[PDB]
């Protein structure tokens, strides 16, 4: 009872408290993403009968009551309105199947002991309930394992942004790969000098990239450039960004702050060095940069420089121009994030941690993420397509540890 | 009074059907676009007083807007809507408050309400506190704006309408609101001066028939994608890259060759249609209903152009399903017709021609220079096609 401390349980959390989880279809980088909301209220599955007596184990049919990311709340067939034995099932587990699997696999359907005496004719009860029903896709689990083969492997070398000096890259080696997240070890430190990120992270690049584009590098098998997420083509009418133009940018050393910034250098391939006004590289397609006045116009606190800030007044004092709004991609796809929705988020200041979190703001494309239990100084601005946010059940699906929603060490 | 057949009236049509017009702010290419933030409900103008005999003026306020047309109520009618009247804002006889005084004209009350008050000036001066009017130079700025840079006798290249893999020498016959009528040198052709179908002299030879910042691979021959069929704009078809020309242009065909720039809003990645619930027209043979890109790529032993190369980014462009506008019939581009926004799919609009079958519908980009606000024809002097299956 007390002795089995397995860590944060979303089921307990979301049973006490009526929360909505952001659905799987919100997150493009994640497994099951395409095969998704094939799942929803009322779908039937064959699942382990857990109130059985005898493994060689037995199965029973259950139906989706509610969804919470990858997790579904199931009710065994025959409980009807009795919610008292509803249980969560993560859809990436091996013991959930389509209707039909037992028969193919020479297994047996046995009612739960709880309700077994409700009917004699269980088989015809089930036939009536199953008419016109839907079930899991065939190959569901197969297709999932297949999408969870990743091209980054232990021992591939690459260039990563230097966490101690964000103006240069440094050499790092892949140590661990789990669900598309990477643990990188830095070639000139270690053993506890690492860096976690997603494999689509804007912070990593194939060896030789920094040199080709003009990014500073600490020091001069190699992950092949094909392995990396390539950036959106940017089309412009008229000129491009230029050294000196002013804008607003998420501070990469404080993701809670969007700041007054400057273009410091135009690199090749649409990459820019920007500084808060220590240089940091964003691609021009980056959702972490915005034109002057974006904060004021959207009800975000703009972090001014050292030290009442007004854009026109600033541009006059500094003898400067704002980057034209035409250069930015500000759009808003109908992403489906809503204020209040729960999810699992990387703590970007300490990215080995993935934590229970909440959407606190949706500002077109930008979410403000709050880590439940923690002060607002820990909140983070991220793009709605960030590879660093995950649905409910992702940590469970990939076997990663999820931090509970309390202010303590892990 | 019934001998006076002036053709299609937007006033009666919007009123009778309770229709709404897409605002001028949806259309970047049009006169008055830059000045449009100044036009809003409650704005005050000096306009001719029509309800008078012996040319005199009166103040009116904006009750409703429809593209360039405002519905006006003469000051002093108050809640009486019986004399509201439409006014196109590109016309000469609508003015900023103070125009009369400057031009030694007189403000005279409409004879319907004239006996409401003795002190009209006191009444007006009260109504006028804290109100807005037109910009001082509103018509000057427009007339300066409609002084077009392509002029008559000017020469360039157009896509061949009977044969789209080829351009064809043409000359500027007429200029009307940015639109050019061209006559081939080598039967006419209309387009906007921002047409992607027109190029400067030499351009055909410069490419082999914007800027672009990218990393890694570009578009490659044999890559598959979806594209609006130039020969049937109501269809978006399975298409193939045929040839990569220079400065970002691409020769495509339906699974003959047609040119699109890589930034074009008329090409999309494979599966765009099914993701967005648009009916994809599949290659002659397939049906869909059932067509499957997964299986088509497998079978044709082909790759899809990657998604990151397409210029897909979508503004709050402000078009909404149901909104009325004036659309060029792009299969017969001399015709500009009453039309409706029938679909908004990110950047892409399906335009429906009121009175015609769904087969005349056309897919166009939200920033297409070939769609115009209600009242644009009236403002430019062009003829509007009415909303009826009939000919001009
Ligand atoms: C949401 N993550 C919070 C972890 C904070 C831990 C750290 N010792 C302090 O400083
Ligand atoms: C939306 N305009 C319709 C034009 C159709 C005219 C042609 N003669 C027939 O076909």
């Amino acid at each position: 009872q007390d002795a089995l401390v397995l860590g944060f349980d979303w089921g307990k959390f979301l049973k006490d408290h009526s929360y909505k989880a952001a659905p799987v279809s919100c997150f493009k980088h994640v497994p099951l993403y395409d095969q998704w909301e094939d799942v929803m209220k009322g779908m039937k599955v064959e699942v382990l009968n857990s109130d059985a007596v005898l493994p060689s184990r037995v199965y029973w049919i259950a139906s989706v009551i509610q969804t919470a990311g990858y997790r579904v709340l199931l009710r065994y067939e025959g409980f009807e309105n009795d919610a008292s034995h509803d249980f969560w099932c993560n859809l990436g587990t091996v013991d959930v199947h389509p209707i039909g699997w037992c028969a193919i696999n020479s297994k047996i359907l046995v009612p739960p002991r709880t309700i077994h005496a409700k009917f004699t004719d269980w088989k015809g009860y089930l036939m009536k309930r199953l008419v016109g029903s839907r079930t899991l896709p065939v190959d569901f689990h197969i297709k999932m394992v297949e999408s969870m083969k990743y091209p980054f492997r232990q021992g591939m070398r690459l260039e990563v942004v230097d966490k101690s000096q964000v103006s240069r890259t440094r050499m790092a080696v892949v140590d661990t790969v789990i669900g598309g997240r990477l643990r990188l070890l830095y070639e000139d430190g270690d053993s506890d000098d690492d860096f976690w990120c997603h494999m689509w992270s804007p912070l990593i690049h194939p060896v030789g990239w920094s040199r080709r584009v003009g990014h500073g590098i600490k020091m001069s098998c190699d992950a092949v450039p094909y392995l990396f997420k390539k950036v959106r083509a940017v089309y412009t009418e008229g000129g491009w960004f230029e050294e000196g133009m002013k804008l607003e940018a998420i501070d990469p050393l404080n993701l809670g702050n969007i700041c007054v910034a400057t273009v410091c250098k135009v690199l090749l391939d649409g990459y820019l060095m920007i500084c808060v006004d220590d240089w940091f590289c964003y691609h021009a397609s980056s959702h972490a940069i915005f034109p002057a006045t974006f904060c004021q116009k959207n009800d975000i606190e703009l972090t001014p420089p050292k030290g009442t800030f007004n854009w026109e007044n600033y541009l006059e004092k500094t003898k400067s121009k704002a980057a034209p709004s035409r250069l930015f991609n500000m759009d808003c796809p109908n992403h489906g994030f809503k204020v209040g929705m729960k999810l699992e988020a990387v703590d970007l200041m300490e990215p080995r941690l993935i934590c229970v979190a909440t959407v606190k703001r949706v500002v077109h494309r930008l979410l403000s993420i709050h880590f439940d239990g923690w002060d607002s100084e820990y909140d983070q601005w991220v793009d709605c397509e960030s590879p660093d946010i995950y649905p409910v059940g992702w940590c469970e699906l990939t076997g990663y540890q999820l931090q509970p929603p309390v202010a303590a060490e892990p």
